[PDB]
C-alpha cells in the first residue's frame, strides 16, 4: 500500500457491491509530494456532480489519501478531486458558504489521474466517470463501433457573426441532417463516432448526417446559444450550404434535427420555433428555459413568449429531457412542458434519473436521435 507497485494496481474507483441498492465506493489520488512529511496538501476534496464537504485522508506515513462514500447501484455520474493546501474552507462542522467554498476551490480540480475515462468537461477543469453497474443503459455508449470514415472537420469563418469556428461533418442519399451544439464536446470529448456508428449498424438510427458545431468559447457560447437570431441565420445562410456541398442531406424540416444540453437545449428549441421550415425536430436536454433569469424565481424568457403567443410550437416534434438531480432545471421544463400541453402529442417527455452532467447526457441523446427519426423506419 503506497509502494510504486500498490499504486500500479489502481485504475480510478473501485467499488464493492453491498446491496441490492448500493454499492460501497472508495477513492485514491495519490499524492505527487510524498508522504505527510513533504506534502503542501491538507485536503483532497471529492467533488461527486449532484453527490458531492468530504475530504479524503491521508493514510500516514503514505502518499496514499483515499475515501470510502455508498452510492445506489443505479448511479451513474461525473466527479473530480480538489487537492488543496487550503484547510480554513468546510472547516466548520450554509448552502452560501458552500458555493463559495466551491468557487474558491474549483480551480483546483483535476480529473482522477488513474481512470481513464476523463474528459474536459463542467465550468473549466477536468472530470473522471462513475457508472455503477445498474446504471441505466446508454444507447450506443454500452457497444461502441469504431467508423471506417472519420468526420471532417472543417473551419466555419462566418461573415454575419464576424468569427472563426471548428464544425465536424460526420456521415454515416436523402439523408436527415442532425445539428449537434457544443459540438467540440461531442467530437472531442466524448467523440460520438463510434456511438452513432454502432446504433446505424444496428438500424436504430438511419444513414444520417451529423454536424457538430464548434461553441468556440463560454462567452461566445453565452452569447450565440441563448435565442440569437444571428447565430442562427448564420448557420441556415453560411454553414448548411457549405456542408451540402461537402455531404449532402434531404431538406425535409421533419427529418432536420436540432440537438442541444442547457443553453444548447434552449437554443434547439429556439430554432425550431422560429425556422420550423427547416428544423422539424427538436432535442432539449436540461434546457435552460430559466434564461436569462437567473434566480428561478421569474420565467425564462422563451416561456413569456409562448404564453403571450408571439412564438409557436407547432409544425414540430420535440423531445424535452430534465432530470430530477437538478431541480431548478426541471421545474424550468416543467413549467414549459406545462405551456405546451397542445402539442403534448408530439412531445417526448422524458424526466430521467441524474443530473446537471455530459455523462448523463449522452444517454438521452441517442435516445432522443432515435425517437425523432423512427417514424424514418414505418
Amino acid at each position: 500500500v503506497g509502494s510504486e507497485s500498490w499504486w500500479q494496481s489502481k485504475h480510478g474507483p473501485e467499488w464493492q457491491r453491498l446491496n441490492d441498492e448500493m454499492f460501497e465506493v472508495t477513492f485514491w489520488w495519490r499524492d505527487p509530494q510524498g508522504s505527510e512529511e513533504y506534502s503542501t496538501i491538507k485536503r483532497v476534496w471529492v467533488y461527486i456532480t449532484g453527490v458531492t464537504p468530504q475530504s479524503m485522508q491521508r493514510i500516514a506515513g503514505t502518499d496514499v489519501w483515499q475515501w470510502t462514500t455508498q452510492l445506489n447501484a443505479n448511479w451513474r455520474g461525473s466527479y473530480c478531486f480538489i487537492p488543496t493546501e487550503r484547510d480554513d474552507i468546510f472547516s466548520a462542522p450554509d448552502r452560501l458558504e458552500l458555493r463559495e467554498g466551491w468557487r474558491k476551490l474549483l480551480p483546483q480540480a483535476i480529473a482522477d489521474p488513474l481512470n481513464p475515462q476523463s474528459w474536459k468537461g463542467g465550468l473549466g477543469h477536468a472530470v473522471s466517470a462513475l457508472e455503477m453497474p445498474q446504471a441505466p443503459l446508454q444507447p450506443g455508449w454500452d457497444c461502441p463501433q469504431a467508423p471506417e470514415i472519420p468526420a471532417k472537420e472543417i473551419i466555419w469563418k462566418s461573415e454575419r457573426l464576424k468569427n472563426s469556428r471548428r464544425v465536424w461533418i460526420f456521415t454515416t442519399e436523402e439523408r436527415p441532417l442532425a445539428v449537434l451544439l457544443d459540438g467540440e464536446f461531442w467530437a472531442q470529448s466524448m467523440p460520438v463516432w463510434p456511438v452513432l456508428t454502432s446504433l446505424t449498424h444496428r438500424q436504430q438510427l438511419p444513414p444520417a448526417v451529423y454536424v457538430l458545431i464548434d461553441a468556440i468559447d463560454t462567452t461566445h457560447r453565452a452569447h450565440e446559444l441563448p435565442c440569437n437570431a444571428d447565430f442562427w441565420l448564420a448557420v441556415q445562410q453560411e454553414l448548411l450550404p457549405l456542408v451540402k456541398v461537402i455531404a449532402p442531406f434531404s431538406d425535409r424540416a421533419d427529418r432536420t434535427v436540432v440537438a442541444g444540453q442547457s443553453f444548447g437545449g434552449l437554443s434547439a428549441l429556439y430554432a425550431g420555433l422560429h425556422w420550423p421550415e427547416r428544423f422539424g425536430c427538436v432535442l432539449s436536454q436540461s434546457g435552460s428555459y430559466w434564461w436569462p433569469h437567473r434566480g428561478g424565481q421569474q420565467e425564462g424568457v422563451l416561456l413569456e413568449k409562448l404564453k403571450a403567443g408571439e412564438v409557436s410550437a407547432e409544425g414540430l416534434r420535440i423531445v424535452l429531457e430534465a432530470g430530477i438531480r437538478e431541480p431548478m432545471i426541471m421545474r424550468a421544463n416543467q413549467a414549459l412542458y406545462a405551456q405546451l400541453h397542445p402539442i403534448k402529442e408530439s412531445i417526448f417527455w422524458r424526466q430521467v434519473d441524474g443530473g446537471h452532467d455530459a455523462l448523463c447526457w449522452r444517454g438521452g441523446l441517442m435516445q432522443g436521435l432515435i425517437d425523432l427519426w423512427q417514424p424514418l423506419f414505418h
